[PDB]
């Protein structure tokens, strides 16, 4: 009996490792499943990812917003690139992080020059929406190759609570 | 059934081999499971690791502090780099080691220079917290490429009991 | 069921092939398992190994000494490097070998120079402890790139009985 | 069920392909298993091997002699190097071969010194001479020739007892 | 159930793809099984093989001759080198072939000496002549030609008995 | 000596194949070389490239503009991506092409920097073809090749020659 | 003649492609050569590099400063990472750049955490010395994953003149 | 050829890792220059992270054997056996450029445990001889995984002069 | 020209690196070269080898003994396996070693041989060692059994080399 | 090049495995030395474990073709086709160093008959130059073993075993 099954029975979705179309398919499938069991019971999303494909990450993001369930996000280990975007996409008041985690919002098929900027500005708006920061701040922050502490990411607007014990 | 399914039925979590994001996910999943069965019954963590990814180790570490269960750590074979951190992070009075084990605290997507130091100082504080040593002592020891014996590591504050037989 | 799953029901643990951190984890779990069913019924350890990782072998060794069960060791095929150490680590009077086996005690993550030298003396003492020989004999014997016959290794203190038929 | 479990349910042990420590562990486990089911019912060992690791073969050899069961050896396809040694190690009167099988006794894990390889060679010399009832000098001179023997040829030599076309 | 499991319930053994010691072990194991179910009920051998190891092919051949069951051979797609030898080794009157199949008897373990390759070649010469009822002069001269035969050609030669478009 | 040296002795620089930092080093070295022998005699640049590294091409481009020699560009086979940029960067009135060639200006680091390079290419094309920025941007958006006469009617090259 | 045997006759040293220990030896040898021909005639260093090994760059830098010749640096194509350091290390008034070149000072054998910061602070001081900026400005500037235009680098102090034509 | 002219000025380049292939070349050039003049000094430019010990000791023994004075120059870095060759220069003629990195901590065929300590103890004596420090000081220093600045190595006794300009 | 073409003008043959049929061919060619030019001037052999193919080493050994020149051997860095055999095969009184070298005579465990033909080769190595070190066969057999290196002074007292030099007097 | 000076002394090196690539060079050097003088002898140094049969027979026939006397020298080892070239020297001029190893056992894709045709061709060539019977050669070549230089001299493969000149 897979341990990841008894995790699903507790409404926990693990987003660990890089994010590609294969990972997104599972996460989205698990999210739509838990919604059918209850569109009211909250869902916990554990994040330990260095990023991945943007479209695959945006696929999870729109799915997190589409469903009606509240989503508790937990940053474990690290949440970088698209991983921090999913972290900030949690239900307001339910975005958590463990004390020694690291948060990074800087960005490290084949597309055109105008297309990467379309996605980049598309990322600017999503961050500003959930962190309630200005577009100019997000641009300057994502330009810095740096990690943030859980307390730093709380001051930036990415997460709400840093917990040592429940 | 499978021997690894029986260790879990006996509240034993194996942290053996190198540590990456994949290993940490299992350990954290196994840790959260045993807590649900009982937030009072202790958990046994067997460690035979040469280290691994820092964020993955801090992920397990933060989870060890998060849960309420007492955690008995056992160094078998060796516990080096992030492995020694998990060993010293056990519940005080329950950090064990077998007689012929070796303990090493020296540290061997990329990051910037200012970021790895944010992690070393993050490791300095965690060691000093559980070994009850000064930051200068932890820093000075970690500068030496060396292993410690169970009795050597016991005086330093890494483990509490050295057992040949119970 | 599986032939190796039926061996476990007969208290037989197979240490064949090279020894690494993966082998030690499996063997230790089986040893801890058989002890739980009965701390009095003996355990049989079949050895056909050319050696392996030192720390992984010492992990099995400390577990062999830790538990209360008597351990019958059987040298089948060959027991070289760390393999002979586990063979000699059996309960006195229960160290066997088949007639055409070869026994070798000579030794063929990165460590420093002092630490591998710390490990050989760690091997010297364990051999000298179980063969009742002097350290000078063990040091001089391990200097010879050579194999011993089962009766020769019995003369040396590595095993007690050489059996052709039961 | 699995055919190899049906073979095991009929006391048949398959020694096919090269021999390494991985093969020997299974064969020894299957032999110790069948002895527990019955130390009196014979065991059938089918051999189609070109040889393999010497220490792994001697593990099977010592195990074949250790147990109390009679062991019927059947050479199908070929038995070379350690395979013929396991073939000749059967219970006298129970060493078989099929008509088109190929028998070879000439020899072609970790490294070894020179003295150890000659130790292993003389260890092979003694085992053959014991079961073929030939002299050691004959075995040494025969093993010097890079050659195969026919099933009938090996019967005159003492490696196998019966060459069967039909039962 | 696996289609290869249901095939066995109808006494069909599939010899398809190249022939090695691994393939021979399966075929021999399945053949011994069906004999236990019935030493009288026939066995069906479907062949779509380009050849393979000689000793592995001889292993199946000797096993086909050893057992008592009648064996129906079917050439499907192609049967070349050792594959055609097993095709001709069927029970007389039970060797079939489909219309668009192709049969080849021309030839393309450890490293073998020169005298050993001829001993295997002469071993193949005799097996063909026994089952095709042809002379050695015909077999050797035919095997010298790098060529395929039609099912009707191979029937005139003695390799198979029936060429069927429909049953 | 080497046939490519007797080409150099006649003021011919070959830019054929993809463009990397290695190609630019040779072209820049050969361009600086021919200028010393004579800052007035023109230089002939044969181009058969599908593109390459942007920075290496701009290195060649900036050097073509830097030197005082007139630059005759020749599109033979094809000139795509950065190759067409070097083709249009020739001295006005000296940009040639053979009849069966094909010219491509569509283009196959951080997002803000990839965009900085694209807009940087827009200006270089518009400068040498004398077309509007919207025209260059809209043209470079189409994944397609142009005929030698089309590239003349666009400002990329001046003459299409069958025989000298 | 060979063009590379002719660049040297004009006191031109090419620093193009990535920088490793092999490139530095060639560059250093050619620099030491040109000084012997004349310790007064200037040397021209063309730079088209995306960076490389830090120690290899410092080898060229110390050699550029050691020799007595004036050094004219030319940024053609790009000068990133260690390339921008060599560009700014030219003789004041002799650091050039072509109009479409791009300059990057952000930085994209194994070392320890304390040692990578020593190299970073070592890069901070070399940049600050030649650009006449504060250490605080350099640290924040090198933190931005971005390239600079030739005019930007002229204001920041990396180069002195931007030439379209001589 | 620049490498033919380097030799014409009595300069021997030891750059990159050190193997038997490098040592043979270096030894040949050293033996060559001694015949040209047993009095004219030889200049050794070193940019190495270390390598095989026996090859380094081969160069060391050859450097000491000949009668010529030997000027050593640390350029870029001199670590492991490279620093040993650096300190093996003629006293008063061991230089280093300001941004170099000197390391004395240690990271052809397999060797036994006793025969790595004999090499390690062999390195201790050579360092103490050429640095004029005690063996106890050298041993404790070589245990620290860290680099020294040229001025630090000047204070430690590895080199004599740190020059920015001559 | 090449620096290796300048050692040759000074009668120096480099046996540096592992030994295969390719290395032996050069050494054999270089050795016959220096003897034909002069059968009286000595030849200097610098050795920095961990061993190699046995037959290739015996090719150098038989060639070293065949020619008339005295041969000065130099152990630099290390001389292990077949390297020490060529080192000990130098003309008596002309076998050198630098102070930090490491000499090994234990053999580590171009075609594949049979079991009987490896003992024919080991005994072939035993006799050559005992001949040049003037130790007993029982000592050489027992010595080559120890997986160990010798110091130049250790290897001198054993009979492998004659002089340990820091500087030439 | 040292190998160019070797040719100036009429020495041809047959070292390493034998393939069509090695044979072409050796034959060219042999054809070269005959043009220089069909009377001055040629020295063939052999340190080979064998190789392709057709390449060896190509070298062998050329050794027999030319009129020059050919001195063969076994250094290190001469196995498979290497021993054939060793015995193919002019009688009385086939030498060997003391520690050399001689092996006569033979350890594109060809058919069984053509492979058996090649062995019998090797049987006859050995018997011709060693002056032995086919029965002796077949039985000797059947043993996977090496011979000493004195052993091979008693067999007829070489003439002199030299320690010093
Ligand atoms: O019926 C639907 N859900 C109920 C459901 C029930 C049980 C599940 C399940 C889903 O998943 C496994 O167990 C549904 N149908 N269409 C959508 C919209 C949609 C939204 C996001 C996305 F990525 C893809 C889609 Cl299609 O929802
Ligand atoms: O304990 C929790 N649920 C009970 C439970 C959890 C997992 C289980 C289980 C029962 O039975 C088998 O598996 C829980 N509450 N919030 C979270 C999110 C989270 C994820 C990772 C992490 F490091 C820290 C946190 Cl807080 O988990
Ligand atoms: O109750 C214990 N065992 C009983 C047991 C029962 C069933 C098992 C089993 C073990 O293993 C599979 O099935 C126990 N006591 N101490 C520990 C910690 C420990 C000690 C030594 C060591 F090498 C590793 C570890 Cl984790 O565990
Ligand atoms: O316990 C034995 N039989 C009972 C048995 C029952 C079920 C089995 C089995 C064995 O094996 C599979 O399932 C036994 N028989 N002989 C020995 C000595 C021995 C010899 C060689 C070796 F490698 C290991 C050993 Cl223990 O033990
Ligand atoms: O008829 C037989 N019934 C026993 C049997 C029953 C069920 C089986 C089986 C075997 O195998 C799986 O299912 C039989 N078995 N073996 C032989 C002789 C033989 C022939 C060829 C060979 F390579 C090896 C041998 Cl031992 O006869
Ligand atoms: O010295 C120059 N010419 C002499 C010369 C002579 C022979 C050559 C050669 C050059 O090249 C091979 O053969 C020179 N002319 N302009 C510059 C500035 C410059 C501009 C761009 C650039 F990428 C590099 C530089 Cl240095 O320098
Ligand atoms: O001979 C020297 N100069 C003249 C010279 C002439 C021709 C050259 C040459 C050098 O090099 C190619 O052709 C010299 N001797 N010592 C130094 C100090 C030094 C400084 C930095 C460095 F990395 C290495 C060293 Cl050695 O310079
Ligand atoms: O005969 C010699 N003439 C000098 C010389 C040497 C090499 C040359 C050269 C001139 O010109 C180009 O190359 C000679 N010098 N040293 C030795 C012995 C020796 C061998 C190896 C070693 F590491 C140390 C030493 Cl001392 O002999
Ligand atoms: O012709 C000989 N010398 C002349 C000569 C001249 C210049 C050389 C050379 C040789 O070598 C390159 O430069 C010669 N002297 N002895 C032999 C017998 C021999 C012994 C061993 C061996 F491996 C090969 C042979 Cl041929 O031949
Ligand atoms: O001396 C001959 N030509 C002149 C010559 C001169 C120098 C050479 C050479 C050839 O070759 C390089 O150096 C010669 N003698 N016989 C033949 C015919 C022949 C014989 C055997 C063979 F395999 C191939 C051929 Cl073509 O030609």
């Amino acid at each position: 009996y897979d341990i990841y099954s008894r995790l699903l029975r507790e409404r926990i979705v693990c987003v660990m490792g890089p994010i590609d179309d294969s990972v997104a398919s599972l996460v989205i499938a698990q999210l739509l499943f838990l919604q059918s069991e209850s569109n009211k019971k909250p869902i916990h999303m554990a994040i330990n990812s260095p990023g991945g494909v943007v479209t695959a990450g945006l696929a999870i993001y729109d799915t997190m917003q589409y469903i009606l369930n509240p989503i508790c996000t937990w940053c474990v280990g690290q949440a970088a690139s698209m991983g921090s975007l999913l972290l900030a996409a949690g239900t307001p008041g339910m975005r958590h992080s463990l004390p020694n985690s690291r948060i990074m919002i800087h960005q490290p098929i084949a597309i055109q020059a105008e297309e990467i900027m379309k996605l980049k500005k598309q990322l600017y708006n999503i961050y500003a929406k959930h962190t309630k920061q200005s577009l100019q701040v997000i641009e300057s922050a994502m330009e810095r190759d740096r990690y943030m502490s859980p307390m730093e990411a709380q001051e930036f607007g990415i997460l709400d609570k840093v917990l040592v014990h429940p």
